[PDB]
């Protein structure tokens, strides 16, 4: 568990990214290597897999001596990171001691000490699934569609066809449809091998998109009765990926 | 019975309906060739609301034949709150018994709202012998009601020739909001005799909750008489409340 | 008659009163020809607060009859919270037993706040042998206190000739906020000798809650001595807290 020093310019942006992962998980193992920081975890119900990848290219200083895995209480990490200001420099540092030193450098130098925990790691792979539909859309559209559907139902049907992407929710008497074509502003890309239909739990979807930005380009990949893969990019280079089991 | 009604600016429409739903739970909307109208009373029958949305405020207005639809106002307002400020709002009725509510913006979002039937009533909005008229900024009215609520549950309106006063008093605390024509908040005052009435603050608060700070609000009242309060929507629409006085 | 006091910017006045009401419930305001002063303690007798508002910060200052009035700070603050940023505030004491609080803006809004009897102690604001002086941005002070509260119930203040540190430590967790003159948050540092004291975070949080992020706050303390925290109102007014150290 060697020392390292990792520096990110923009503490609040980093906190927001961590906050998005923390919405679903409580504890996480962070793999720190020379190439970057990665984290893979499942939510407690084992319905969502989260994969975070932060290559060294997004850090203004990146000094890792030997690869190591550190365990982190995500609630306590997020609570500290939330104190970072938008212009703060964030420094994540480890010495010989078994804690993480979290420093915000801005109008003052503020250093927190976060105890490291033991996180027993599951065997988790991010499989390459045969998705038959790909959608790139503005986060604003995706976030509102999930909110719109929650007025109506507990589940949201995703329907991809050659020229239109539809999210549809139906209640006992009440119903909502959110429809995008490439003529629409909210839709950046649509690729459909065959017409694809799946449905997903809104409570999970709401937790996945809560932290996503309204201007972020979110990529969706899914298949008929297959999981939904949802990702967006951090500084174009890092990537947060969710894999969500379909509602059966 | 098809119709199609289009309003540019969904959030503004939501705000307008939100004002009415503060006192109303269910409403019949009369949809004719000339515009949309709605008239309803709060559950205690203390406040009458009248909403008139002429054809001229809609960007597209296509009514086949006049008809009346009943709407649960809380459900309507919940859907309409999903509209964004730059959305186009489309209100469409096919041959079925549901109102199709579409927001067209970055995406096309269509809600289906089931229609209900509403006990329609002997509701007219008569013209009473009001003796005072006050036009004032919504900011002044809203703040005066909030101010008086610190003090009491009733607000006394007092109009004289050159002054309009709203006064409230508790057992020791008191507040007076005074307006003369030299005040930026008072846009017009017409007083044909000294006029004095009092109204319940809980009703007033619900009436002004949705009014904008820069909306121009017209008050008409008489002594121990109802209060008529109205403001205009896109200049041509009109929202009118008639409020029973308090003893 | 006995006095009329006018302050331009009612909301700014409310914010200043609101800071003091965070620690105190009741206060005696002494109105003299020179200005308004107030001195009080929190219920636990841990914090002394001193407010001095010279006549120079008021647009009109007329004290015919000097006197001292007793005010419930919660009621005072509730009324002052109704003032708008552009309102003129008028404090008027008539012959009677109430304070007249008027907001003059788009309208004239007058509240009557009944005066109360406050058992006044003789509170001295002592000269103390402070060995460290720190001038820092309110933003840094307020954040440090918030940071420390994630960790502990008390915050250590450590001043050395070139650095000011606030440190909190829990069972296992720890935070350190460090300032040097190189840092934007530190405006002045004067250290007669190494100085270390600790203070309850719950008190500090209440002291700084109303202070602005842009405000310039002066701290003075000594080893195992009280903390004196002051900031200026319109350059000439001054709000001072004196906080007992913690053991």
């Amino acid at each position: 568990h060697m020392p390292f020093e990792i520096v990110f310019d923009g503490a609040k942006e980093f906190a927001d990214l961590i906050a998005t992962a923390s919405n679903l998980i409580d504890e996480a193992a962070f793999k720190i290597t020379e190439e970057g920081v990665s984290m893979r975890a499942m939510d407690p119900s084992r319905v969502v897999l989260i994969d975070l990848n932060l290559p060294e290219s997004i850090f203004s200083k990146y000094e890792v001596e030997e690869p190591e895995t550190i365990g982190i209480n995500m609630d306590h990490f997020k609570k500290i990171l939330k104190r970072g200001k938008s212009k703060d420099t964030l420094i994540l540092r480890k010495g010989d001691e078994n804690f993480l030193e979290i420093t915000f450098e801005g109008t003052a130098k503020r250093t927190f000490r976060l105890p490291l925990i033991d996180v027993e790691e599951l065997e988790l792979e991010l499989p390459e699934l045969p998705f038959t539909a790909k959608v790139v859309l503005l986060g604003e559209v995706l976030k509102e569609a999930i909110k719109d559907a929650s007025l109506v139902s507990d589940s949201l049907k995703f329907i991809a066809k050659e020229d239109e992407f539809t999210m549809k929710a139906e209640g006992e008497t009440n119903e909502v449809e959110i429809k995008l074509t490439l003529e629409d502003e909210g839709l950046l890309d649509l690729e459909v091998e065959e017409e694809t239909r799946s449905a997903y739990g809104i409570s999970y979807l709401a937790d996945m998109v809560k932290g996503i930005g309204k201007a972020d380009e979110v990529t969706l990949r899914f298949g008929t009765e297959m999981p939904l893969q949802m990702d967006y990019f951090i500084r174009d280079e890092g990537k947060l990926t969710f894999l969500l089991a379909p509602r059966v």
